[PDB]
């Protein structure tokens, strides 16, 4: 096996997968922002409540969805993960559209419980203001990983194979 | 040259380089967060002007605190990170705990956009209400990236060295 040609593919493949971690992870942050809606800090570990002044919050969700656009096209191409890469960006871009055109409900200080909710809260019943567009995101970039790290793990088990 | 050493060698580094960006990248989604205060959602790629109702933002940004911690928490260490994630560890409590003292002015929907970019702002000229740990911490993990980063090039290298 020509460990030249191993080395620099599992460089170049833990370069994509450490890529699509940021797009993953920036996923996780919008999940933990849902958590914090009609919250407030108090002096404890848990939060108290204060309901429908969401809109920073929400504001906080929308400019990390506009960043995940720009990180999905930061990954390194190479045509293997062209389909994966491709459906996660649409995707991305259809998110941050509804939260644009949802900006009667979500673009002010007292944005309710609710309609956050109906924004970021993938796991909300009503997700007809971002919602939608964010649990699908979520599954994109979910196969996006998966075939990221395919390519990994397949590249280092050359080392050893057969 | 152990192959089966160096390839299982690749493998755990590969999987503490990808727990260490997590955690990297939840400090880029709070300085995004950041970037929404005093703002609102308009239908348009930048954000509006609404001063003094960042409270949501803040809560998000504390949850966000937390869960950094406990990432951090969780990484895979055999020593040779042992000081990196400890430092890191440590700043990151310190970051939660000063957002949790500063309740009062934090603790709110109408938390002012100057009392706000003192908490989340790492570049901000008064960093009292948390923005000064944040700094430390956004350091902290950069030191920890570097030294993972160093860790995983390194085994690589032993494929093409001697
Ligand atoms: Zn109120
Ligand atoms: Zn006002
Ligand atoms: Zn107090």
């Amino acid at each position: 096996p020509n460990l030249t040609e191993i080395s620099k593919k599992i460089t170049e493949s833990n370069a994509v997968v450490l890529a699509v971690k940021e797009v993953e992870t920036l996923l996780t942050s919008i999940d933990e922002l849902a958590k914090a809606i009609g919250k407030k800090i108090k002096s404890d570990v848990s939060l108290d409540n204060e309901a429908d002044h969401n809109g920073s919050l929400m504001s906080g969700a929308y400019l990390i969805s506009t960043l995940i656009t720009k990180k999905i096209s930061a990954i390194k191409d190479s045509g293997e993960l062209k389909a994966e890469i491709e459906k996660a960006k649409k995707c991305s871009e259809e998110f941050t559209a509804k939260l644009k055109g949802e900006h009667t409900d979500l673009g002010k200080e007292g944005v309710t419980d609710d309609n956050a909710k109906k924004a970021i809260l993938k796991t909300n019943n009503d997700k007809t203001k971002g919602a939608d567009e964010l649990e699908k995101l979520f599954e994109s970039v979910k196969n996006l990983s998966k075939a990221a790290k395919e390519m990994l793990t397949n590249s280092v088990k050359e080392l050893t194979s057969p």
